[PDB]
């Protein structure tokens, strides 16, 4: 009967202070034949003895019949509060995969965030902790590819440095932007969470949050690429897609492509961020961040959309070809206007406001508005009343719909299928990041717990009884579209892979499957890819339940 059923944990665990469930799913082939009234008994056990701990009558059954399809009963073990490791065990069933007691959330933050250093390009690692190592790379980053103002194509340019995008060595503005700007968000709501030497860094010690070290890697890169009116090239990246290789082998010439606006205010947006962050840690670093976002802007004040994305500046990279500036716009205002005060700022903000404000979504590489959104309820100071009460209503009118998805959703992910697109976990984790900006405006338990669901659900909450971040619970994905692991035979720990996707490209996963659109394949870049804008709401979420 409860053959071959699954008890689906959080791989890593549970905090002590959080609700802790645990779902047992029926074989799809199944009830059809639950005899009414049936109730499974789960327990949960020490790891050591095999000493009962918990036990208890499972809710359910529910038909997950919008998302997975699955019948599910579920647990509630909250009450268990001592720390420790256990296996959950379904009498006469299946039994789960051992999971902590404990803070566990710190070292999920630490592997997430951390492996924004193992992506970092233009410099060598032999990292002692991790194994993961290669010699210098991608030192000749790049060329001009066309004709500007400044440069001649072919050029040299020195815009070494930032992250690899993902799995290829690609680095690009659009995602790096958004990036280090939600990075820099967690640690702002979260400081507790975060001190100087936590993430083992070349930057541990020296006095500032090692996650501001990473974000300032990051941002330095964008320095690179911005031209000296303000504008800021889209992404720089080989004409070829390289093979299998370590990044120290990619030794194909590498190019700048052209400016975008969008770009341009992507940055503008982070730097001012950053400027108001690190002011406490580095005053000059601030200062120049904040340099640059106001020559970012008057770049923009002078120019119209330029949002060109050439197909064949596709050859060996990602187009990242969001069509739309107006909410990157929106954002970098509302950030400016937050650390000058400077009403040029708040003018662009009130004009948009009458003709219509970006609309609020997750937070993407394609509208990152809802950055704005916060940031400008939370931060403004001396702002319009009318456009905070907008802004606010906003805000709790995102989680609400959100919540209403992981309301439909057996399994906690607020994602129907028919709507499992390339980045779900992405998705996912920055619908999170909605639920606790609310949370934030407007304490709420409920959204509290429905944010820990996304964290449950990709380390292991999930009908693949999978954790999609690499090295972290006892399924995690050993065979990531990923270049450097691929090659070096070295897991890269703490990255989160796309997940479950409806609309396939390669050959290992057919359409339509929903949640359970995913193999753990090499091959599978749709869907077993991790990407830096992956891990940024990764590293948000986690950070909340990390510091309380
Ligand atoms: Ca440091
Ligand atoms: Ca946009
Ligand atoms: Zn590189």
């Amino acid at each position: 009967l409860l053959q071959g059923a699954q008890i689906l944990v959080n791989q890593v665990g549970y905090h002590p202070a959080t609700p802790k469930q645990a779902v047992l799913a029926l074989a799809p082939g199944t009830a059809a034949g639950i005899r009414p009234g049936w109730t499974p008994t789960l327990q949960i056990v020490r790891a050591d003895d095999g000493q009962v701990v918990w036990e208890g009558t499972m809710a359910g059954p529910s038909e997950d019949r919008l998302v997975s399809g699955d019948t599910l009963y579920r647990a509630d073990f909250t009450s268990l509060t001592a720390p420790g490791r256990y296996v959950a065990q379904v009498v006469g069933g299946p039994r789960s995969p051992e999971f902590a007691i404990g803070p566990v959330y710190r070292d999920v933050l630490y592997a997430a965030a951390r492996s924004y250093y193992l992506q970092r390009c233009g410099v060598a690692i032999d990292d002692p902790i991790t194994g993961v190592s290669h010699a210098l790379d991608h030192h000749e980053d790049g060329y001009v590819l066309v004709d500007d103002p400044f440069y001649r194509a072919g050029t040299r340019l020195e815009a070494t440095g930032g992250w690899h995008d993902a799995g290829d060595y690609g680095k690009y503005v659009t995602t790096t932007a958004v990036t280090a700007a939600q990075l820099l968000k967690a640690y702002e709501l979260y400081p507790q969470a975060f001190a100087d030497g936590q993430l083992h860094l070349p930057e541990s010690g020296n006095g500032v949050p090692d996650i501001l070290d990473e974000v300032r890697w990051g941002l330095e890169w964008l320095f690179r690429m911005q031209r000296p009116d303000g504008a800021v090239y889209h992404k720089l990246a080989g004409l070829r897609w390289p093979g299998m290789i370590r990044p120290e082998q990619d030794v194909q010439r590498r190019y700048v492509y052209r400016i975008t606006t969008q770009d341009t205010a992507k940055a503008a947006a982070a730097w001012a961020m950053a400027a108001r962050i690190f002011a406490p840690f580095d005053a000059a670093f601030a200062r120049k961040a904040l340099a640059a976002a106001e020559q970012a802007w008057r770049f923009l004040a002078a120019s119209g959309p330029i949002l060109d994305y050439p197909a064949e500046d596709n050859s060996g990279s990602g187009p990242y070809d969001d069509r739309d500036d107006a909410d990157d716009r929106f954002w970098a205002a509302v950030e400016l206007w937050v650390v000058t005060g400077r009403a040029e700022y708040h003018d662009y903000i009130a004009r948009m406001a009458r003709t219509g404000l970006p609309a609020y979504a997750p937070v993407s590489w394609v509208n990152p508005a809802a950055l704005g959104y916060f940031d400008y309820v939370t931060l403004g100071q001396k702002g319009d009343p009318a456009i905070r009460a907008r802004l606010v209503q906003r805000i709790l009118e995102g989680a609400r719909s959100v919540f209403q998805t992981y309301e439909q959703s057996g399994y906690g992910v607020p994602i129907l299928a028919g709507s499992f697109h390339w980045g779900s976990n992405k998705e996912a984790l920055a619908k999170g990041m909605l639920l606790l900006f609310a949370h934030h405006l407007e304490p709420r338990p409920e959204y509290e717990r429905a944010a820990l669901a996304q964290l449950d659900y990709v380390l292991g909450v999930n009908p693949l009884a999978k954790s999609y971040v690499t090295g972290l619970g006892s399924n995690p994905p050993r065979n990531p579209h990923h270049r450097l692991v691929k090659a070096s035979g070295v897991m890269v720990p703490g990255l989160l892979v796309g997940g479950p996707n409806d609309h396939p490209q390669t050959k290992a996963i057919r359409p339509h499957m929903g949640p359970r659109g995913y193999a753990d394949v090499t091959d599978s870049y749709e869907t077993n890819e991790p990407a830096i804008d992956y891990n940024a709401p990764l590293v948000f979420v986690a950070a909340h339940f990390a510091s309380l």
